[PDB]
């Protein structure tokens, strides 16, 4: 992972959403770059799953949150899941889990989906303060490569909204 900025840790949280829209759940993906340089990755997919994963012992989504790369570069990452109904939130700090898997809410059980806002650690690259232009770019690209997903885009620090949709 490039350490210049924090553009491709959002990228590889975008990623994961795609991948969502590309397996055919996901329809839509909203990512929302807000005034405190933080970013959030929303996608009406399946939900990162809840339960426990048979080895570790663990909430499948705990486990993925707590090696991933995101944890790893950010001072906070808040996770939150819609899945059966409910809405899961669980949240880290400075690489660790200081809120445990709970259930903040319910919803309608179509509703699913998932929710990652994370705070990029300033300490870890040689500028905190995401490129814009770059994200932009690579994710109308990506809407490009996964026809049908809406990608739309908040900037909530130069107060500008985009959206775009490849039918095919
Ligand atoms: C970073 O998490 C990513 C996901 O990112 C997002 N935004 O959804 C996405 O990229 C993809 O998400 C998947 C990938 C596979 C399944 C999948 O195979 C499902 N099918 C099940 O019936 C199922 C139900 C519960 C459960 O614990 C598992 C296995 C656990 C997995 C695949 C983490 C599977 C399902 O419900 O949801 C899935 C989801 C949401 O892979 C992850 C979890 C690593």
């Amino acid at each position: 992972t490039d350490t210049t900025r924090p553009n491709h840790l959002g990228q590889e949280v975008i990623d994961n959403s795609v991948d969502e829209a590309l397996a055919g759940h996901a329809k839509r993906v909203d990512v929302i770059l807000h005034a405190d340089q933080s970013l959030e990755v929303i996608d009406d997919g399946r939900g990162m799953p809840v339960d426990i994963h048979p080895e570790e012992g663990v909430p499948a989504v705990e486990l993925i949150l707590c090696i991933s790369v995101v944890n790893a570069l950010s001072k906070r990452v808040e996770v939150n899941v819609r899945r059966d109904g409910q809405v899961y939130n669980i949240a880290f700090e400075n690489g660790e889990k200081v809120q445990d898997l709970q259930v903040v809410g319910t919803c309608g059980k179509r509703n699913t989906g998932t929710s990652v806002h994370f705070w990029p650690d300033e300490t870890f690259f040689d500028s905190p303060r995401f490129s814009v232009s770059r994200l932009t770019h690579v994710l109308k690209a990506k809407a490009v490569l996964c026809p049908g997903v809406e990608i739309t885009f908040k900037d909530e620090i130069n107060n500008t909204e985009q959206r775009w949709c490849y039918q095919d």
